[PDB]
């Protein structure tokens, strides 16, 4: 696989978001892939909505966290592959309260026929990235308050607790990293992105990668 890959710089991913006072990162991160892979697979990038997956599925639990892995399978098997806007369904769980599920007044933005689970190793979680584009990822993000740039290297972990998306690496640099997109505004880390360190599993991020599939 290449030296270096950017999703961002081929037009494939949208503007980081901001999950407010609810705990909806596995929303974010499940979106933000399809986002990415929706725009690969030849339509233009169009911001989607996690406030749909937040509020309707009901396999996770909104403000009180879910996987990823959930939220593809409730858009396939629950939702009929559909998955809206973000302008037709905009997000209001910024308080902290998930308003209740309404079915309809929505606009489809994508669709997606389903999602493959990536094994547990970093050089082939690379390899597809190259190819197929950004990849949803859990993590330790128990110490990311702290973190203000640069690649962290340290992230010593006992437990995934945040999903975030895969859109780059870097192994060229004397540190080779992850590129990783976040949904705590672009006030958080590099302009609401955070580099870590690629090959020595740092921040648990080979553990539970996945990545959904637009047929
Ligand atoms: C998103 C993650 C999140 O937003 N944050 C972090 O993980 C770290 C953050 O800031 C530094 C942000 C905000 C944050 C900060 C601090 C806490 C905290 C602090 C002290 C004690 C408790 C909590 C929480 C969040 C969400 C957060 C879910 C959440 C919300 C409120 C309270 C606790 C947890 N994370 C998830 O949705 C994850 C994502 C996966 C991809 C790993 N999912 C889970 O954590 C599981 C969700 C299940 C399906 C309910 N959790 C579990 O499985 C656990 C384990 C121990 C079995 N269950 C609930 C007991």
């Amino acid at each position: 696989a290449p030296a270096a890959v950017d999703w961002r710089a081929r037009g494939a991913v949208t503007a980081v978001k901001d999950q407010g006072q609810c705990g909806s990162c596995w929303a974010f991160s499940a979106i933000g892939n399809v986002e990415c892979q929706w725009f690969l697979a030849g339509h233009p990038l169009t911001n989607l909505s996690e406030q749909m997956l937040v509020s309707c599925d009901k396999t996770d639990s909104g403000c009180s966290g879910g996987l990823m892995n959930n939220a593809f399978e409730w858009i396939v098997q629950e939702n009929n592959g559909a998955v809206y806007t973000e302008d037709s369904y905009p997000y209001a769980s910024g308080e902290g309260i998930s308003p209740p599920c309404t079915t309809s007044g929505h606009t489809v933005g994508a669709t997606i026929t389903g999602h493959v689970e990536l094994p547990q190793d970093e050089a082939q979680i690379a390899a597809w990235l190259a190819v197929n584009g950004p990849v949803a990822v859990a993590v330790d993000a128990s110490s990311w308050m702290t973190y203000t740039g640069g690649v962290m290297t340290s992230c010593v972990s006992e437990q995934l607790d945040h999903g975030v998306l895969l859109v780059g690496y870097n192994d060229s640099a004397a540190v080779p990293y992850w590129i990783i997109k976040n949904s705590w505004t672009t006030q958080w880390g590099e302009e609401g992105y955070i580099r870590i360190a690629k090959g020595s599993n740092q921040c648990l991020v080979k553990e539970e990668a996945s990545s959904a599939v637009v047929g």
